[PDB]
């Protein structure tokens, strides 16, 4: 009975399948009291208190609670190479690559897992408190939304999943004897300290290990404190176990921003769009439109499950809770909403600090006053190495967004009626077209590639599939075959496209409201397509360029025979020896369709 080590809450008052798992984990982590979380505002603002006078976090002077931690630089990402995806069958998990190398996730037998664990648990939590965390992934009461129980030992992950889930006691109550997600996390430094302690930020980045196993309904995390590693519900949640969960239940688990934009008649729409780190989701799930009359909410900028209901629309809800988005690039210009959502209540991580207590990263595009000093994530003095860590990130309240929208936790989910893919690509792939059907827009997803190297990242979730990618596909290809499903329509989008002298010929950012109308009224049914091999592309006039000079609108948009055979080329070899007996019939006619299609432009 580890009754009584029990400092909040109380173990008679957990249900009976929570109880084993708090208690369990406990005998063998050994921490040195539980304390199971309330989510109240009175446990936050101790526990960051706490953490500031550790040193831990500091606060910054500037705004109104908010909070500055800097890392461990070797614990500042995910690390992919220690992810693993624990089942029977690796071939459940990633298609068997020809080539011996797969791409597309990475599997641990059991029995290898159970001896990676056994090095690691044991003890781990000596001398810490073990903090249990009751959180919802999507609103409380949604029919999407899942439960899950984190224990760690971190503090600073209580105080992130606070922002980022649906935290606390609401949550143990609402869940009574249902089914939950069990997430274990220790960042792996039990005390008294075996290595010193660097920058006050627990780690152990040798035995580093992020496991899923989604047969036992787990995610087990050793040695990083670090976002994705830590926070479980932010990716090992939210896409790898959910995904699999989706499989299984019939809907999608995707990396996907989800937005609703209104027309000046007042008719609304959702899109979801799937784009890789570091191609723009959160600046287009925020964005400020430069087109009159043009309105866009965001609903989500991350994560969208997503499942078609009784009336054959595809109802999107956002399980997260609040935003935990790169900081190095955002600024008043491109992104003047996430400034307004992050000046409170907001935690920083690895960004700099100016002298007046206010944060600093690359890109930010703020002249600070003469005399104002600025300290780097290393917590050394800077003068224009970076400033910022480039994965440096801000944790904030969803809720705060000045145009968060207002189904955003509507437990039915918004209606999606658009699908959106794209990348960085800066050659040969024009600003926006739209796909032929559900089944080419499959093909699209799956042939998704970004940038001094090009790779594939299908659907945006290279890192982040659950099982078998291309079972993924075949579950993505069987949504078309459900009567009733009100199928979205699938455009690819490439913000980044350059000139022959490296010069971006789409301005973008607020500019790319003038490719979501084009999309928004191919939806409605509007004539204004050119059918062109890769999809349908604008017609002549048909995207308003009022205000924008003259955009070369010829290179932009230019289709080459030469590019887009390389390009069909390149994608045949790379399903073919990444996904091999398990691409679908139907990806494989996608093609082979395209490779036709091009051969005779
Ligand atoms: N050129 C261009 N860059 C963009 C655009 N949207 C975003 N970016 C840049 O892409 C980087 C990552 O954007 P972010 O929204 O954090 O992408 P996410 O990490 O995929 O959500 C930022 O540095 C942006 O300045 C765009 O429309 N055009
Ligand atoms: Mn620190
Ligand atoms: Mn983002
Ligand atoms: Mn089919």
């Amino acid at each position: 009975d580890f009754s009584a080590k029990v400092i909040q809450g109380s173990l008679d008052s957990l249900p009976q399948e929570v109880r084993k798992f708090v208690e369990g984990n406990a005998q063998l982590c050994q921490p040195e009291y539980i304390h199971i979380c309330d989510g109240s505002e009175e446990e936050y603002g101790r526990l960051l208190a706490h953490m500031q006078e550790e040193g831990v976090i500091r606060k910054l002077k500037k705004y109104d609670n908010c909070w500055l931690a800097l890392t461990d630089p070797r614990d500042v990402a995910r690390i992919e190479s220690k992810t693993v995806i624990i089942t029977q069958e690796q071939r459940d998990t990633v298609p068997i690559p020809k080539s011996g190398q797969s791409q597309l996730g990475r599997w641990m037998s059991e029995e290898d897992f159970e001896k990676a664990f056994n090095a690691r648990f044991p003890g781990c939590m000596k001398g810490r408190t073990m903090y249990v965390i009751p959180f919802s992934m999507g609103p409380l009461g949604s029919p999407l939304a899942k439960i899950g129980i984190e224990l760690t030992d971190s503090p600073y992950v209580v105080a992130s999943m606070r922002i980022m889930t649906r935290m606390g006691t609401s949550v143990l109550e609402a869940l009574g004897d249902g089914e939950f997600i069990k997430c274990l996390h220790s960042v792996g430094c039990p005390l008294p300290l075996k290595k010193p302690l660097v920058n006050n930020w627990a780690c152990n980045p040798e035995l580093t290990l992020i496991a899923h196993l989604p047969d036992r309904r787990e995610i087990i995390s050793f040695g990083s404190g670090y976002g994705g590693n830590s926070l479980l519900g932010k990716k090992c949640f939210a896409l790898r176990i959910a995904s699999r969960l989706a499989k299984e239940e019939g809907w999608l688990a995707e990396h996907m921003l989800i937005l609703g934009i209104t027309n000046p008649e007042g008719k609304k729409k959702y899109l979801a769009a799937a784009f890789p780190s570091a191609c723009g989701k959160t600046n287009l799930a925020m964005m400020n439109p430069t087109l009159p009359g043009w309105k866009v909410e965001c609903v989500g900028d991350d994560i969208a499950w997503m499942k078609f209901d009784a009336q054959g629309n595809l109802r999107a809800i956002n399980p997260e809770n609040g935003f935990f988005g790169v900081a190095p690039g955002t600024s008043v210009k491109t992104n003047p909403n996430a400034i307004k959502t992050i000046q409170k209540n907001t935690i920083f991580t690895n960004v700099a600090e100016t002298s007046d207590g206010g944060v600093y990263w690359e890109g930010i595009d703020e002249p600070l006053a003469p005399g104002v000093t600025i300290t780097s994530w290393k917590n050394k003095e800077w003068r224009p190495e970076p400033c910022a860590h480039p994965n440096s990130r801000f944790c904030t309240p969803a809720s705060q967004c000045p145009i968060i929208d207002p189904a955003w936790e509507s437990p039915e989910g918004v209606p999606i009626e658009g699908i959106i893919f794209g990348g960085r690509r800066p050659a040969g792939v024009p600003l926006v077209y739209e796909a032929l059907s559900w089944q080419h827009g499959v093909f699209v997803g799956a042939a998704m590639r970004s940038e001094k190297v090009i790779m594939h990242d299908p659907f945006a979730m290279r890192p982040f599939f659950g099982y078998n990618f291309g079972k993924y596909l075949a579950h993505w290809l069987s949504m078309a075959h459900r009567p009733a499903a009100k199928l979205p329509k699938i455009f690819h989008v490439n913000w980044f496209r350059k000139d022959k002298n490296g010069k971006f010929l789409w301005p973008g950012f607020g500019e790319n409201s003038r490719v979501l109308e084009w999309m928004f009224g191919r939806i409605e049914g509007e004539d204004s397509a050119k059918l062109t091999p890769i999809g349908y592309v604008p017609k002549e006039d048909a995207l308003n360029l009022k205000g924008l000079g003259d955009v070369n609108v010829e290179e932009l948009f230019g289709i080459s025979k030469e590019f887009w055979e390389k390009e069909v080329e390149e994608i045949d070899k790379y399903l073919e020896d990444q996904v091999n007996a398990d691409l679908p019939y139907e990806i494989e006619r996608e093609l082979r369709a395209l490779k036709q299609r091009i051969s005779q432009m």
